[PDB]
């Protein structure tokens, strides 16, 4: 069940989080796509493939469908429409695998309601702050992205799926990590991505209900 | 005129605000619905009936249409579509009664534009912060709900009706009540609901222009 | 290229910014519209005509189409639909002139996605904070308008055009001007309007890239 997860940790395919995400995309160079790919083909496991509109992502999907083996969660970058998810859904249906979409673009953000409602196999949406800000021409800070975040959480809640917050960049700014994570929880995010295991415990704790609440 | 009104005070049907709202809903227990109903049936007056999608609300509406007597304002909880308001409007076509809708759900919020335009009898919308927060999975604090609030004020303003802010929970935090009320006024709320008479003078004062402003 | 511009200065027809806007509208009295009109008919130049839904604006357009001469930028107030811009576009297809729409109303804001996509001739959108706040019944301050600004910037970014921030009212509050300009920049605005030449250097400087960026 996707709602229980609190921490999603990105580690590149080349080489305690609640979910590990094997990454084929932005951490992986263009030259490394085939090597990271087949490595990955070899506790719930996620795989972020390259975008459907990339040759890398077509290759990734082809390899997945051939060598048989699939993660519990397929993470699709630059999810921009419900058709993005429905294509994956139909593709994965031949050969129990659930989808996670990333909302990292304006186009994606404008269609977020229909994206969140696209298919039962969708298990959550990740906010992509850095690309969202870059697409808009904004700073990565909270305030310019606050609209986007609130709109994302609402679409998730409307469809009974968790909103997963963007990763926090500064591994060294534990204060900043604590503040942003708390802000996301108050907004209604159920989880937050991460790019370093040092962030995990902070993230786990803050997205964990209190004994008072559990009662 | 609804725009002049500043304070809306909820008092349960069982038993100086500009409008009093006799409540059949959340303050009244389920066992108490019949008592409160007929007692309520017994300066402008509002009645909040139970939701249209509840057996309680059907009975309330049945009793209203039967025993003849109607308030100046009919307050509908959990307004989620234009049809909600139009059904009441047609039901009220036999037997001068105006409607107030409550936006307390994501579904309501997403349809807020069409709701604000639903019928001429609609005289205003109340924000239901606590249920909205719960529906989203967010905290009741200002920030997670600012989008929801801004979207509500805008749809109201477009249809020439006042936006009425949620009641403030903490009766003891007068500071918090002043701050939120001022925030709501700045946003374009023209009025605010209340759950205790101690809040009334504060709400009235803060929504009353100053001699400085009038000059 | 509109993206290069940082400062847009409104000056009434009656009487170093990157673009000067000769203004026929709110700075010009109604008695002065004919007067102001014909002077203007006699470094890139912008012209804000009166609204299409005003007798003044029809006359302004008539005068423009007759005496042959057109500004580099035609600035249209109260842009409320895609048709607003398309009408102007077709009117000036005979006699290189690009359009700038002003989003200053709730109706304009709700249609901002379709306005920003209306025609290739559209080169940017200006936020009209003072009319937007008044239309909503809100204060002119940042917070009540933050949702509106984020929605405007998003629509611009999606269509490959710059968002231009509203002018800051207080000429004497240089601190407020600096703060608003930075917030706008962070939000993803590429430029900001001005209503007095004293504001120009501040706006220019703050929208000028640092050596770190340039590298």
């Amino acid at each position: 069940d996707t709602y229980q997860t609190r921490s999603w940790l990105f580690t590149p395919a080349t080489r305690g989080a609640d979910v590990a995400i094997i990454d084929l995309e932005d951490s992986v160079s263009q030259a490394d796509k085939e090597q990271a790919r087949q490595k990955a083909i070899s506790l719930p496991l996620a795989l972020r493939i390259n975008g459907l509109d990339t040759r890398a992502g077509i290759e990734d999907i082809h390899a997945l469908l051939e060598c048989g083996s699939l993660p519990d969660y397929l993470v699709l970058p630059k999810t921009e429409s419900a058709a993005h998810l429905q294509i994956l859904d139909r593709l994965m249906m031949f050969a129990d695998t659930r989808l996670i979409g990333i909302i990292e673009s304006v186009r994606g953000l404008n269609a977020v309601e229909s994206i969140a409602a696209a298919t039962p196999k969708l298990a959550g949406l990740i906010f992509g702050a850095a690309d969202m800000a870059a697409d808009i021409g904004a700073a990565s800070t909270w305030e310019p992205l606050a609209l986007a975040r609130a709109r994302l959480v609402s679409a998730c809640a409307m469809n009974g799926i968790p909103a997963i917050d963007a990763p926090f960049f500064d591994v060294h700014d534990v204060s900043g990590l604590q503040s942003e994570t708390l802000r996301a929880s108050d907004f209604g995010f159920s989880a937050k991505a991460a790019i370093h295991p040092a962030q995990i415990s902070t993230i786990n704790t803050l997205f964990t209900p209190t004994a008072a609440e559990i009662r």
